[PDB]
C-alpha cells in the first residue's frame, strides 16, 4: 500500500469504535 500509517490507523479505528 501506498500508506501502511492510513491501514492501521484505519484498523485502530474499528478497535476503538468498538466499544465508542
Amino acid at each position: 500500500i501506498i500508506g501502511p500509517v492510513l491501514g492501521l490507523v484505519g484498523s485502530a479505528l474499528g478497535g476503538l469504535l468498538k466499544k465508542i
